[PDB]
């Protein structure tokens, strides 16, 4: 029986988080309406069933750019890509219909159980 670090899948998280902000071994952009978002294909897979589908098929594993749904609001997406890295969700009332959507589309069960959540408690 292995000697148990808690804090390590933490640090690593934010390592990763540190990567992306410095643009670090990024494969993929994200493109959002006007908006584009580099990131690891690694995390996006880990945290979404979306892109989990996506990279996973070797047709489409080597992709740079994916375009999502035109509908798709960036501010919500933007906000649940800094969830992935970060583990920290950034709801208010303000967002909590556009990252609900959004989460949905990027097929994260737990965000979108959050979002039942807060709106249940609102
Ligand atoms: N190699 C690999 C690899 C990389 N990512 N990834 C994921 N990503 C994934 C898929 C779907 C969702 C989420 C993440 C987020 C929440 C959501 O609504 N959906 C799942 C997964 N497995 C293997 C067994 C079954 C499943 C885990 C499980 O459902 O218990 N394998 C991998
Ligand atoms: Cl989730």
């Amino acid at each position: 029986s292995q000697i148990q670090f808690t804090r390590h899948a933490s640090d690593v998280l934010l390592n990763l988080n540190r990567l992306r902000s410095r643009d670090i071994l990024t494969d993929v952009v994200i493109v959002v309406s006007r908006e584009q978002f580099r990131a690891h294909k690694t995390v996006l897979m880990a945290c979404s069933g979306l892109f989990y589908s996506i990279f996973t098929d070797q047709l489409k594993r080597n992709l740079s750019v994916i375009n999502l749904d035109p509908e798709i609001n960036p501010e919500g997406f933007n906000i649940l890509l800094d969830f992935m890295y970060t583990s920290r969700l950034n709801l208010r009332e303000g967002n909590i219909m556009a990252v609900m959507a959004t989460a949905m589309y990027l097929q994260m069960e737990h965000v979108v159980d959050t979002c039942r959540k807060f709106i249940k408690a609102s």
